[PDB]
């Protein structure tokens, strides 16, 4: 199971009216491979198997909480863990029906 509860969901933010494109690619690199959505600020970096562009912002901004556009896995860097937590069910629900 993922964290039920971790101490940095009070950093995310309240989700863009455009909504979420789970289709977006990397901010950094353009990939379209293993992208994430930053909870936070909503910018759109790739995972550590492609060029680790979101572990990068995590670094440079400290936003702790991304999502994943390829399974809807919401994973913390600082506790270095999944969470799970009904402040991200709206989030969660948006990408899952843009993606499916
Ligand atoms: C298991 N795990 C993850 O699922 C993620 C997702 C976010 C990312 O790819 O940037 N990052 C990790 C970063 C270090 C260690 C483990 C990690
Ligand atoms: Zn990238
Ligand atoms: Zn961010
Ligand atoms: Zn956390």
């Amino acid at each position: 199971s993922p964290l039920p509860w971790c101490p940095h969901l009070v950093a995310v933010c309240p989700i863009p009216a455009a909504g979420l494109d789970v289709t977006q690619p990397c901010g950094d690199c353009g990939t379209i491979q293993e992208n994430w959505v930053c909870l936070s600020c909503y910018q759109v970096y790739c995972g550590r198997y492609i060029n680790g562009h979101m572990l990068q912002h995590h670094g440079n901004s400290g936003h702790p909480l991304v999502l994943s556009y390829i399974d809807l896995s919401a994973w913390c860097y600082y506790c270095q863990a999944y969470v799970h937590h009904q402040a991200l069910l709206d989030v969660k629900n948006i990408a899952h029906q843009n993606k499916f």
